[PDB]
């Protein structure tokens, strides 16, 4: 009685304790299994992002490098255009240098150009005046030429009359000296006649 | 009793031995589960630990990318505004080269013009030499032509005073011959008168 009931109390006691023990462990294994699930999925979520960020890095690292190449080329293009501009400034100074000396040759020539035209307007007035003087000297030459031709005809004819007058003074001298011959004879004839009157009127008283 | 007390004490021995092994299989199983989530926790921690190291380097490369982008934009702005200065200077240079190209045509046309002008003066002095050589000849001519007419004017004056006196001796000669023909009529009268005186005397002396 007191032996069997005291033992049955513990046999119900252990059957109950084992009921609670199997409860507790049926609970932890479910929780602990649920903890490995949360830790299993987070670990797998991190391996997803582990690659995801590693690839997004490489693109940046490349994106960076494409930029470092592109800057260094733009620096290059800018040093080519400024250097290209310094020559443009030189070229300009050289163009204006020749442009001003070109307008300094343009003055020398336009000035010698008027010196020529101002020397051709005297060369023409000196021509027209030397011709005018030389034209008047031939119109003087006829006027002085006829003057000699006129006085040449005068003495030319005046000499011919000189010859006719010497003709007339010769024929007159011949007639004069011839008739003095004739007067001289007739003068002897007159003194002869008066000799015949002297002999007749004289020997008349002597003959008878 | 004894028969039922041993079958129940056999139950006391049976379960106490079973919970002995159940407690042991319960500790070992939570031992392994805990040790599993430990491993899985040490893996997740070591990933997230690598993940923040990447995200750290990510931000750093993005910062370096953004620094290069900022600067390419300044590079770009400086380049395009320099181009605007060399394409302003270029169109400036094409005007300068055009004005010099025009001034070069004008200087060459004038250079041509002076050359024909200097040629006009070359011929103008050639004409002045051939036309002054003509005046000096015309003055030489009309010099000796005046000498000629003054000489011929002297001869006329002599010939003309000469003719006037050979006329005085022509008229004196003709007037002497006329008065000496008058003295002949007196000798011829006295001739016939002597004959009448003589014949009348003879004709008387032949009567008585």
């Amino acid at each position: 009685e007191s032996t069997v009931n005291a033992l049955t109390s513990e046999l119900r006691d252990l059957r109950a304790q084992r009921e609670e023990a199997a409860a507790a462990h049926a609970q932890e294994v479910r929780r602990l299994q649920e903890q490995a699930r949360d830790l299993g999925k987070q670990r797998d979520s991190c391996m997803r992002e582990a690659e995801e960020l590693r690839t997004q890095l490489r693109l940046m690292e490349d994106a960076r490098d494409g930029l470092r190449r592109e800057l260094l080329e733009a620096q290059r293009k800018l040093r080519e255009s400024q250097e290209g501009r310094e020559v443009q400034r030189q070229e300009a100074g050289e163009l204006r240098r020749s442009l001003g000396e070109g307008a300094k040759e343009r003055e020398a020539l336009r000035r010698s150009n008027e010196e020529l035209r101002s020397a051709v307007k005297k060369a023409e007035s000196e021509r027209i005046s030397l011709k005018l003087a030389n034209e008047d000297k031939e119109q003087k030459l006829a006027l002085l030429e006829e003057a000699r031709t006129a006085v040449g005809k005068e003495a030319g004819e005046l000499r011919t009359g000189l010859q006719e007058v010497e003709r007339s003074r010769l024929e007159a001298r011949r007639e004069l000296q011839e008739l003095r011959r004739q007067m001289k004879m007739l003068d002897s004839e007159n003194t002869r006649l008066g000799r015949e009157l002297a002999e007749l009127q004289g020997r008349l008283a002597l003959g008878e």
